[PDB]
Protein backbone atom coordinates (compact mmCIF):
# COMPACT_ATOMS: atom_id res chain seq x y z
CA UNK A 1 0.00 0.00 0.00
CA UNK A 2 1.42 3.39 -1.05
CA UNK A 3 1.91 5.72 1.93
CA UNK A 4 3.28 9.27 1.77
CA UNK A 5 3.86 10.63 5.29
CA UNK A 6 4.69 14.21 6.24
CA UNK A 7 8.01 14.61 8.04
CA UNK A 8 8.30 17.05 10.96
CA UNK A 9 4.51 17.26 11.23
CA UNK A 10 4.68 18.52 14.81
CA UNK A 11 6.85 21.41 13.62
CA UNK A 12 4.42 22.23 10.80
CA UNK A 13 1.57 22.16 13.32
CA UNK A 14 3.34 24.74 15.52
CA UNK A 15 3.22 27.11 12.55
CA UNK A 16 -0.32 26.15 11.55
CA UNK A 17 -1.49 26.89 15.10
CA UNK A 18 -0.52 30.54 14.57
CA UNK A 19 -1.60 30.51 10.92
CA UNK A 20 1.50 29.84 8.83
CA UNK A 21 2.90 32.48 6.43
CA UNK A 22 5.41 32.08 3.60
CA UNK A 23 7.16 35.08 2.07
CA UNK A 24 6.91 35.55 -1.69
CA UNK A 25 9.38 37.84 -3.48
CA UNK A 26 10.28 38.97 -6.97
CA UNK A 27 13.18 36.54 -7.25
CA UNK A 28 11.71 33.72 -5.16
CA UNK A 29 12.06 32.56 -1.56
CA UNK A 30 12.61 29.05 -0.22
CA UNK A 31 10.11 27.73 2.31
CA UNK A 32 10.50 27.23 6.01
CA UNK A 33 9.72 24.64 7.21
CA UNK A 34 10.85 22.64 4.19
CA UNK A 35 8.31 20.17 2.83
CA UNK A 36 9.69 16.64 3.36
CA UNK A 37 7.87 13.32 3.09
CA UNK A 38 8.59 9.65 3.71
CA UNK A 39 7.37 7.14 1.14
CA UNK A 40 6.57 3.44 1.30
CA UNK A 41 4.76 1.07 -1.03
CA UNK A 42 6.15 2.12 -4.38
CA UNK A 43 7.52 -0.58 -6.66
CA UNK A 44 11.26 -0.39 -5.86
CA UNK A 45 12.05 -1.52 -9.42
CA UNK A 46 9.87 1.06 -11.17
CA UNK A 47 10.81 4.66 -11.99
CA UNK A 48 8.81 7.69 -10.90
CA UNK A 49 8.97 11.47 -10.90
CA UNK A 50 7.88 13.56 -7.91
CA UNK A 51 6.15 16.88 -8.51
CA UNK A 52 4.87 19.63 -6.22
CA UNK A 53 2.13 22.19 -6.74
CA UNK A 54 0.09 24.47 -4.48
CA UNK A 55 -3.70 24.42 -4.37
CA UNK A 56 -5.68 27.55 -3.50
CA UNK A 57 -7.73 26.96 -0.35
CA UNK A 58 -10.49 29.61 -0.48
CA UNK A 59 -12.79 31.72 -2.65
CA UNK A 60 -11.52 34.88 -0.90
CA UNK A 61 -8.33 36.43 0.36
CA UNK A 62 -7.20 37.07 3.92
CA UNK A 63 -6.16 40.08 5.98
CA UNK A 64 -4.43 40.40 9.35
CA UNK A 65 -6.56 42.77 11.45
CA UNK A 66 -6.15 43.44 15.18
CA UNK A 67 -3.80 40.47 15.42
CA UNK A 68 -6.15 37.96 13.76
CA UNK A 69 -6.47 36.62 10.25
CA UNK A 70 -9.91 37.35 8.79
CA UNK A 71 -11.58 37.20 5.38
CA UNK A 72 -10.03 40.12 3.58
CA UNK A 73 -11.80 40.57 0.31
CA UNK A 74 -12.49 39.12 -3.07
CA UNK A 75 -9.81 36.76 -4.42
CA UNK A 76 -7.52 37.70 -7.22
CA UNK A 77 -7.73 35.57 -10.38
CA UNK A 78 -6.07 32.21 -9.88
CA UNK A 79 -2.29 32.06 -10.07
CA UNK A 80 -1.01 30.18 -13.14
CA UNK A 81 -0.64 26.43 -12.71
CA UNK A 82 3.01 26.18 -11.68
CA UNK A 83 4.56 22.76 -11.06
CA UNK A 84 7.93 22.03 -9.47
CA UNK A 85 9.67 18.81 -10.54
CA UNK A 86 11.79 17.31 -7.79
CA UNK A 87 15.40 17.43 -9.09
CA UNK A 88 15.99 13.71 -8.36
CA UNK A 89 13.32 12.87 -11.02
CA UNK A 90 13.02 10.44 -12.67
CA UNK A 91 14.30 7.81 -10.22
CA UNK A 92 13.70 4.29 -8.97
CA UNK A 93 11.12 3.61 -6.30
CA UNK A 94 14.03 2.36 -4.21
CA UNK A 95 15.62 5.84 -4.38
CA UNK A 96 12.50 7.67 -3.24
CA UNK A 97 11.89 5.22 -0.37
CA UNK A 98 15.41 4.95 1.07
CA UNK A 99 15.24 8.34 2.82
CA UNK A 100 12.78 11.25 3.08
CA UNK A 101 12.10 13.23 -0.10
CA UNK A 102 12.85 16.91 0.45
CA UNK A 103 11.61 19.87 -1.59
CA UNK A 104 14.16 22.22 -0.06
CA UNK A 105 15.00 24.11 -3.26
CA UNK A 106 11.52 25.21 -4.38
CA UNK A 107 11.07 29.01 -4.37
CA UNK A 108 7.80 30.92 -4.05
CA UNK A 109 7.43 34.16 -5.98
CA UNK A 110 4.89 36.86 -6.74
CA UNK A 111 6.40 37.54 -10.19
CA UNK A 112 6.55 35.07 -13.08
CA UNK A 113 10.21 35.40 -14.09
CA UNK A 114 11.39 31.86 -14.82
CA UNK A 115 13.69 29.76 -12.71
CA UNK A 116 11.13 27.00 -12.13
CA UNK A 117 9.58 29.05 -9.32
CA UNK A 118 5.99 28.87 -8.06
CA UNK A 119 3.82 31.95 -8.54
CA UNK A 120 1.43 32.66 -5.67
CA UNK A 121 -0.92 35.54 -4.87
CA UNK A 122 -0.13 37.50 -1.73
CA UNK A 123 -2.76 37.21 1.04
CA UNK A 124 -4.21 33.98 -0.36
CA UNK A 125 -4.01 30.62 1.40
CA UNK A 126 -2.46 27.56 -0.28
CA UNK A 127 -2.07 23.84 0.45
CA UNK A 128 1.00 21.98 -0.90
CA UNK A 129 0.27 18.86 -2.94
CA UNK A 130 2.75 16.17 -4.03
CA UNK A 131 2.29 14.06 -7.15
CA UNK A 132 4.01 10.79 -8.02
CA UNK A 133 4.09 10.05 -11.76
CA UNK A 134 5.13 6.63 -13.06
CA UNK A 135 7.68 6.71 -15.87
CA UNK A 136 7.02 4.89 -19.13
CA UNK A 137 3.36 4.23 -18.34
CA UNK A 138 0.92 4.34 -21.30
CA UNK A 139 -1.83 5.08 -18.77
CA UNK A 140 0.14 8.03 -17.34
CA UNK A 141 -0.77 6.96 -13.83
CA UNK A 142 -0.41 9.70 -11.23
CA UNK A 143 -1.09 9.57 -7.49
CA UNK A 144 -1.64 12.78 -5.55
CA UNK A 145 -1.60 13.66 -1.83
CA UNK A 146 -2.36 16.90 0.03
CA UNK A 147 -0.79 17.88 3.35
CA UNK A 148 -3.27 19.77 5.56
CA UNK A 149 -0.65 20.53 8.22
CA UNK A 150 1.32 22.58 5.67
CA UNK A 151 -1.34 25.15 4.66
CA UNK A 152 -0.04 28.72 4.66
CA UNK A 153 -0.88 32.25 3.58
CA UNK A 154 1.46 33.80 1.03
CA UNK A 155 2.71 37.21 2.15
CA UNK A 156 5.12 39.88 0.95
CA UNK A 157 6.11 40.43 4.60
CA UNK A 158 5.24 38.64 7.82
CA UNK A 159 2.08 39.92 9.51
CA UNK A 160 2.09 37.96 12.77
CA UNK A 161 5.12 38.74 14.94
CA UNK A 162 4.80 35.26 16.48
CA UNK A 163 5.44 33.81 13.00
CA UNK A 164 8.48 36.04 12.51
CA UNK A 165 9.82 34.79 15.86
CA UNK A 166 8.99 31.13 15.19
CA UNK A 167 10.81 31.26 11.84
CA UNK A 168 13.89 32.59 13.63
CA UNK A 169 13.57 30.10 16.50
CA UNK A 170 13.30 26.90 14.44
CA UNK A 171 15.37 27.97 11.40
C1 LIG B 1 -3.75 10.28 -15.61
C2 LIG B 1 -3.18 11.67 -15.62
O1 LIG B 1 -3.89 12.66 -15.67
N1 LIG B 1 -1.82 11.71 -15.57
C3 LIG B 1 -0.98 12.83 -15.39
C4 LIG B 1 -1.46 14.12 -15.20
C5 LIG B 1 -0.58 15.17 -15.03
C6 LIG B 1 0.79 14.97 -15.06
C7 LIG B 1 1.76 16.13 -14.88
O2 LIG B 1 2.00 16.79 -16.12
C8 LIG B 1 1.32 17.12 -13.81
C9 LIG B 1 0.72 18.33 -14.16
C10 LIG B 1 0.31 19.22 -13.17
C11 LIG B 1 0.50 18.90 -11.84
C12 LIG B 1 1.09 17.71 -11.48
C13 LIG B 1 1.48 16.85 -12.47
F1 LIG B 1 2.06 15.68 -12.11
C14 LIG B 1 1.26 13.68 -15.26
C15 LIG B 1 0.39 12.62 -15.42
Amino acid sequence: ELRVGLEESELWLRFKELTNEMIVTKNGRRMFPVLKVNVSGLDPNAMYSFLLDFVAADNHRWKYVNGEWVPGGKPEPQAPSCVYIHPDSPNFGAHWMKAPVSFSKVKLTNKLNGGGQIMLNSLHKYEPRIHIVRVGDPQRMITSHCFPETQFIAVTAYQNEEITALKIKYN
